[PDB]
C-alpha cells in the first residue's frame, strides 16, 4: 500500500509501433560508431521534448520537436521520434537523455554511448 490513486484516473504506459531492439526499459546502449533509432508512437501522437542531458546533468532545449547537441540530434515528425548519433572518437564513454511527455505519461529514454578503443 502507501500509494493511493483515483479509481479510473491513472496513466497507461506510452506505446510504440516501432522501437529499436537496443532499448532495455528505456536505456539505449550505443557503441563507438553511433546509430539511428526510430520510435513511432501508436497511442500518443502529440508530445514534445522536455529533457536533454549530454554530460551527466540536464540542459535546455531550443525547440519542442528538435535538439542538436553536436554529436547528438533529435527530431519529432508528428508521431515518429528519431535520434541519429555520431561516432565517439574519444577514449571516454558519454550518455544522453530524451524525456518526452504526452500530457499524462512520459517515457524517459536514457542513451549510453561507449568509448572508442583506439
Amino acid at each position: 500500500g502507501c500509494e493511493l490513486s483515483d479509481p479510473d484516473g491513472l496513466a497507461d504506459p506510452m506505446k510504440w509501433s516501432k522501437v529499436p531492439s537496443g532499448l532495455k526499459n528505456g536505456e539505449l546502449k550505443v557503441e563507438a560508431e553511433g546509430g539511428s533509432s526510430l520510435f513511432a508512437c501508436k497511442n500518443y501522437k502529440s508530445f514534445w521534448i522536455s529533457s536533454v542531458k549530454e554530460e551527466g546533468k540536464f540542459k535546455e532545449n531550443t525547440s519542442y520537436k528538435e535538439f542538436d547537441g553536436g554529436w547528438y540530434l533529435v527530431k519529432i515528425e508528428d508521431n515518429e521520434l528519431k535520434v541519429i548519433i555520431n561516432r565517439n572518437e574519444t577514449n571516454a564513454s558519454r550518455s544522453f537523455t530524451v524525456c518526452v511527455e504526452a500530457g499524462n505519461a512520459f517515457d524517459e529514454f536514457k542513451f549510453v554511448q561507449d568509448a572508442a578503443k583506439q
